[PDB]
């Protein structure tokens, strides 16, 4: 049983030229690409993004950060969803583990690098959101045999 | 004076895992990504992709390998059309520069990798039959001012 | 006082073409190659190697996945056995932490990319078991003085 | 909006390993800035006063035969950059040092572990005056600044 | 559909020199071979030896350069056997001339050089320098026979 | 017998922030840091650094894209004035050779990222416009026996 998550390379990622690098670490742990598009993020769907957070005095700053150009992703594999967040550090670019992207990259969380999916109820929820039906592809690794028990 | 060319990953890139790596050799020159996305390629867009051999033996050959995960993308740039080209290498990797992608990452032209527009008309034409024009993105790069004279 | 440890490179790590990348970091820290020797596991030699878990329900499983190449490989350095688990990560890729091996390549324990032994004792034996001594070679690395205190 | 500044310092084993450049790319690639950066050849007498701290121990004289050589003395400024940089040095005994930290990453013993950095702000303003010159602190703002800060 | 067609390959012998050892990029000149799909058919570290490398350098016999090349070669070195397509050219091609100044940037030599008396590494310049070196630094019984599982996306 | 050329990273190469990848390149030949600097570089000097173009009408532009951050930097190696400049590349990063710096990072000869020394003339007077004497530091590397022939 593999799953899926939502992985977003927020403005600042794209801004810094940093995509590729982002991309290679999930690809170096056999986590296949399901689904990927640019856009450009735009507040009304950055509010149904961040509808946990409606109502909080950080939302607008946050929606304003978040308007610009996007790279939503979707990786699949065996506990991709708790994983990348592993992977990803704590939203705390100053309190992220060495070896984790915001400790790697960043200095502070409003310009963090990258999201992910909270939850596998999110991760649904996301995917619905950023993209359609059809842009998730459906293909299997060649190295399966030696990524999967 | 900027253009645009058209990028695309061939399966062998998908399935190697080397989309970033990929990514990261065009990001590195301060070329911007005005669209990507990630799509299975139908022989229906190849055949047209690849017109200007139709009727030729090897065509179907050309289609039964593309036919498969494919990460489309359009990157910005000064003479990005030849640059890329340059950089892609040439189409038989034992006669590409070491360097180039393909030179460093293949074998055989079969499975080169990556494809590249080959002018201005052909970037344009395979621009607007793998991508829609809402697709293309539009935005600055915030380094600008350090990549462009 | 240095030792030596022993690590082998399972047939996912060739499958997947990382050998240099997992070489290079042991070298990294200025660990000594003192032997090195491509080989293909065999059924005998493997529960040998594994003598410990013969009559476990899992071995079988084990020595299948075992059987094709490795890379076997001594190295050599200050606390080299301990540390080099401490770099592998956790047997189970989930839980390793981030920046080792497993957690950087990998997602379930039974293709986890590489074996290092546990303690001085396993050190000695499987040295032993993958190695004549004449295979061992000794040598002095160059930046010695800048390696150790 | 607030940044500091920080004393790192390349020691002679990581010149000798010529992984300078991989030491400087660990640090710009979180945003931080060059603010000073020199080669020199450290003496004891300079050693005796950045390792004023452990005058009078016995593993002093050690320490400063092997800090005695080509170094090289960098400035990097970012937000709480003098904690950050210690979290990216990993511990002082490269053993003991975290996975995809310096030391865990490049060194084996205490006494080689490649690269120094000031431990607190006090130590950070006296390391930074006692090896630049005021005119060897360049001040200029990073162009990526929108990206990288709140 | 994406299966591969048959191709004939080649096996050359490349042997990391002490240099490329004693400067700890080993795993480096593994990975750049590696990128390009070629298979690790056989891989050993030993210490060259006086006699064992005038055996390999036999082309050389009588020149007054070979006891300088023989000492420089004295020392570990990693044995290497890579198989793919056209990988005895192909490999030569990425190692870049022997004189390192005058090689190609993106090679070995180009990358990692500065000397011809220490350029890092050595492969064979021919089909039958190959099997005469595979078989002077190999027993037949180190040489292993396997498929790399990515090969219908390494070859066409 | 070894020489020293000048070389300095632009201010394109400071705020891309690239020093460290720079460094790295000429490191990796074995080349020895003999002097390093980072200063803001002032009209003054550069008219003097670029006196072979006084009088051109280019030269006032080249003055001011330079007038900011500036790595200098002095090293040492066999041939190293010519190498340095073949590891750069073209002055015009599209018609430099793929593996080189110009060509891995540019776009335009206005951004090409570092100069370096034309001749041992231009080195010898570039080394002292730039540093003071005794901002030369004379050491030997300790891997010597395995770069020099
Ligand atoms: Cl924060």
């Amino acid at each position: 049983m593999v799953e899926q998550t939502y992985l977003m390379i927020k403005p600042d990622g794209i801004q810094r030229q940093v995509v590729g690098e982002i991309i290679s670490r999930f690809e170096k742990r056999g986590y296949r690409i399901a689904a990927m598009k640019l856009t450009i993020a735009t507040p009304a769907i950055l509010e149904e993004h961040y509808a946990e957070h409606k109502g909080k005095p950080f939302l607008p700053g946050l929606i304003e950060k978040m308007t610009g150009p996007v790279l939503c992703m979707v990786f699949e594999g065996v506990d991709v969803i708790a994983q990348a967040r592993k992977m990803m550090g704590s939203t705390r670019p100053g309190e992220a583990a060495p070896g984790t992207i915001r400790a790697d990259f960043c200095q502070q969380a409003g310009r963090n690098l990258i999201h992910g999916s909270d939850s596998a109820e999110s991760a649904k929820r996301e995917i619905s959101l950023w993209f359609k039906p059809e842009e998730i592809q459906s293909y299997k690794l060649a190295l399966s045999d030696y990524i999967f028990e």
